Parts: structure tokens; C-alpha cells; sequence
């Protein structure tokens, strides 16, 4: 059994959003916008719901570019993330009481200050290519295994 989840990255010709989780899972890490998915929503409504909630942004289309799966140990539901990429958006970001956005230029990407995955397959989404990804993680800094693999249907 998984649980759904998305993350949603907002990635111009030059330049990617992040937003710098303020509390709950993940705090104090720069990443994309997304959390649960609900009961009656579709995974993308759950995408557009987190990131208009966390961002103040809506969005025309949002594109499927990867699906990654995480397993931490000791806990039994598998997390099973859909990610989501857009070049437009509508608005400006906006703080949130769960995000403060910030645009990076895609030569200074904060790694060191990202979950420790994004380093792996945060190049594969630069490169406008789709991927599966495995990770499992020994508490929220240490991955144990992983795999990583292009597909052509996420
Ligand atoms: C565990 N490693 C993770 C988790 C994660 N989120 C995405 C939003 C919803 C929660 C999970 N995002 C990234 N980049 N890495």
C-alpha cells in the first residue's frame, strides 16, 4: 500500500521556483509545492490545490514528468509522489503560512538545503526528461538504496 502524493516544480527556460517549507514534513528544506493527495480529488486537482495553497499560484497545464517512491523505514506505507512541471503560471508567489517561494537560477539549485533525492533526479526534470525513481531513506537525511530509470510513459 501507497499513499498519494505530488510535487509540483515551476521550471522557466532560466530559472526554477522553490519554496522553503516553513513547518510540518520536510521544514526547513528547500522544494517544490505538493502534499497530499485527498479523497475526491484526481492526483492533478491535488497538485493544483497544494500549489495554489502553498504559492497563492494557479496554473493552465501541468505536465506529468516523473513519479518517485519512497519507503522509510519502519513506516508502511510507501510514499508514491507524482511530480508535476509547468512553464506558466498565473500570479506572483506569495508567502503562505507552509511556503516562502523564491526563484533560483538553474546554475545555483540549494542541494545541500534540498531532500537529499532531488540531487539524483532534479537533473533528469532540467533535462525535460521523464523518470521512476526508488529511494529509501533511514530516518529524513540518509538514503540506503535507490533506483533511478527514464521512461517514457510516467
Ligand atoms: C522524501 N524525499 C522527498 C519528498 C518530497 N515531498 C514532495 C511533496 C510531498 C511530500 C514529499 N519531495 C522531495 N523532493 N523529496
Amino acid at each position: 500500500a501507497s499513499r498519494l502524493y505530488t510535487l509540483v516544480l515551476v521550471l522557466q527556460p532560466q530559472r526554477v521556483l522553490l519554496g522553503m517549507k516553513k513547518r510540518g514534513f520536510g521544514a526547513g528544506r528547500w522544494n517544490g509545492f505538493g502534499g497530499k493527495v485527498q479523497e475526491g480529488e484526481t492526483i492533478e486537482d491535488g497538485a493544483r490545490r497544494e500549489l495554489q495553497e502553498e504559492s497563492g499560484l494557479t496554473v493552465d497545464a501541468l505536465h506529468k514528468v516523473g513519479q518517485i517512491v519512497f519507503e522509510f523505514v519502519g513506516e508502511p506505507e510507501l510514499m508514491d509522489v507524482h511530480v508535476f512541471c509547468t512553464d506558466s503560471i498565473q500570479g506572483t508567489p506569495v508567502e503562505s503560512d507552509e511556503m516562502r517561494p523564491c526563484w533560483f537560477q538553474l546554475d545555483q539549485i540549494p542541494f545541500k538545503d534540498m531532500w537529499p533525492d532531488d540531487s539524483y533526479w532534479f537533473p533528469l526534470l532540467l533535462q525535460k526528461k521523464k523518470f521512476h525513481g526508488y529511494f529509501k531513506f533511514q530516518g529524513q537525511d540518509t538514503i540506503l538504496d535507490y533506483t533511478l530509470r527514464e521512461v517514457d510513459t510516467v
